[PDB]
Order: structure tokens, then C-alpha cells, then sequence
């Protein structure tokens, strides 16, 4: 009766801001995981008011700015960002994202949108 399994199949996915999301739709108030392809950048700076934002990087490179300030990212490191930080990013990259209680779209804010000519990838 317990779904434990949910597969890319079954998934919600689409594009966002130059990002392809996989949203598998898990259910928990704790934490949602959900994937992320970025081919060249995130074009969007937001906050997330509730929740902490944990990205694992699974491959390729890129940088992201946290409050502005620029954190280079890799294949295999996680870049761990707290809750009401401004996020975007530039990159070539597969990620496996945490967001921490639950992601709520109610709780995300828009900053601003950004240039595509911003992203040096
Ligand atoms: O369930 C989720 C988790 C994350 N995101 C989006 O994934 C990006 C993470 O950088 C942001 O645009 C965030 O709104 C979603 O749309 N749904």
C-alpha cells in the first residue's frame, strides 16, 4: 500500500528559468528532492523565506551566488544554502536538489530575472 519508489517516468518535469526540473512528487513534510539539469544557468535570482536549498552536484561545473557572493561548484561537492539567501547560478550541471521543510512555491520570491548573456557557459 506505501509507495516507497517514485521513478523519472512518473515524474512532473519541465523547464524553468534555463533549468530542467524533475519533480518525482514526493509527499513529506521534512524534505523534497527533486533534480535539476542547467545547461548554461539559473536566469533568475529568488529567496526561499521557509526552507534551506541543498544541491548536490552529480556532474559538470558552475558557480553560484549566494547574496551575491560567487561559490565555485564541482562534481561531488554540496553547496548548502540556508534559508532567505538570494540564489541563482551559471552552469553546466546535474544535480540532485534538497529543499528543507518541504518545498512550498508560497515561500519562494522572485529578485529578478537575468540576462542569458550573464552566464560565461
Ligand atoms: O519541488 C521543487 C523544488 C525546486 N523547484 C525549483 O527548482 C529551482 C532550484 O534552483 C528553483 O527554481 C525552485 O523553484 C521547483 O520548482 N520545485
Amino acid at each position: 500500500m506505501t509507495k516507497y519508489k517514485y521513478t523519472v517516468e512518473e515524474s512532473e518535469r519541465f523547464n524553468k528559468h534555463g533549468i530542467d526540473l524533475t519533480v518525482y512528487g514526493q509527499v513529506d513534510p521534512s524534505a523534497t528532492v527533486v533534480r535539476v539539469s542547467v545547461e548554461r544557468g539559473h536566469f533568475q535570482e529568488f529567496f526561499n523565506v521557509r526552507s534551506s536549498y541543498t544541491y548536490y552536484v552529480v556532474s559538470g561545473q558552475g558557480v553560484f551566488y549566494l547574496n551575491s557572493e560567487a561559490v565555485p561548484a564541482g562534481a561531488t561537492d554540496l553547496i548548502t544554502v540556508p534559508p532567505n539567501t538570494r540564489i541563482h547560478y551559471f552552469g553546466s550541471m546535474e544535480m540532485v536538489l534538497t529543499v528543507a521543510p518541504a518545498f512550498n512555491e508560497q515561500d519562494e520570491r522572485h529578485v529578478r530575472f537575468i540576462s542569458e548573456s550573464e552566464s560565461p557557459y
